[PDB]
This record gives structure tokens, C-alpha cells and sequence, in this order.
């Protein structure tokens, strides 16, 4: 169903979290090797939610659950922020810039945390 397929969605998203504290904590740390195989997992983990979410998407659009496309509009739409603010957090990281990688991280929590509400609703709208 659109809903256990959005239930592995929401798995896989909580898989990334995890993963990015995990990295956050090494880059803390100054275990950089650690970090650039946290961070190539992460844009594995990225690739199989955005995968996920699209046919999400695509099955409420093919079912026309209005609400649901709607919400998973705005969500996708946010999503693409995370991608580019990860991907700037990968190239400082490429770059050895620590302070700008710092920021970025920061900045990808929030867009993460502001994204929960969307997610939540998306969850009960399907
Ligand atoms: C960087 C790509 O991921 C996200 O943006 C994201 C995740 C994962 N969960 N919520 C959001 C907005």
C-alpha cells in the first residue's frame, strides 16, 4: 500500500538520522576517515528515500488523494533543500573547510526538523 510504502520511507529517513549523528559526532571528533564513509552512506540513504518518495508521490497522484499530493509537494520540495545543503556539506568536507562544513551541518538540521511537521501530516493524510 501507499501507506507501508511510506512507512519504509519514514525507516529509511530515521536510518539517516542516525547515520548523521553518527557522522556529526565524528567530524567532532576528527576521525575524517570516519566521516567520508558516513557521508557516502548518507547519500546512499538520500538516494533510496528520494526514491521512495517519488513513487509515494506518483501513487497518490494515480489514486488523486488531493491532500496527500499536496503535502508530499511541499515535502519533496524541501527535500531538494536538504540535497543541496548536504551536498555543499560534502564539498567543504572535499575541501577541508571545517567551518563551513560546521555550517551546513547546522543548517541541515533545521531543514530536517522543520521538515517533521510536513512529514506527520503526510503520514495521516494517506
Ligand atoms: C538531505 C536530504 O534529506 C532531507 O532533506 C530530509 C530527510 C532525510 N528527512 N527530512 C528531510 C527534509
Amino acid at each position: 500500500s501507499v501507506k507501508s510504502e511510506y512507512a519504509e520511507a519514514a525507516a529509511v529517513g530515521q536510518e539517516a538520522v542516525a547515520v548523521f549523528n553518527t557522522m556529526k559526532a565524528a567530524f567532532q571528533n576528527g576521525d575524517k576517515e570516519a566521516v567520508a564513509q558516513y557521508l557516502a552512506r548518507l547519500a546512499s540513504l538520500y538516494t533510496r528515500h528520494e526514491e521512495l518518495l517519488n513513487r509515494i508521490l506518483e501513487k497518490a497522484r494515480r489514486e488523486g488523494n488531493k491532500e496527500a499530493v499536496t503535502l508530499m509537494n511541499e515535502f519533496t520540495a524541501t527535500f531538494q533543500t536538504g540535497k543541496s545543503i548536504f551536498n555543499a556539506m560534502v564539498a567543504a568536507f572535499k575541501n577541508g573547510d571545517d567551518d563551513s562544513f560546521e555550517s551546513y551541518l547546522q543548517a541541515l538540521e533545521k531543514v530536517t526538523a522543520k521538515g517533521e511537521t510536513l512529514a506527520d501530516q503526510i503520514a495521516k493524510a494517506l
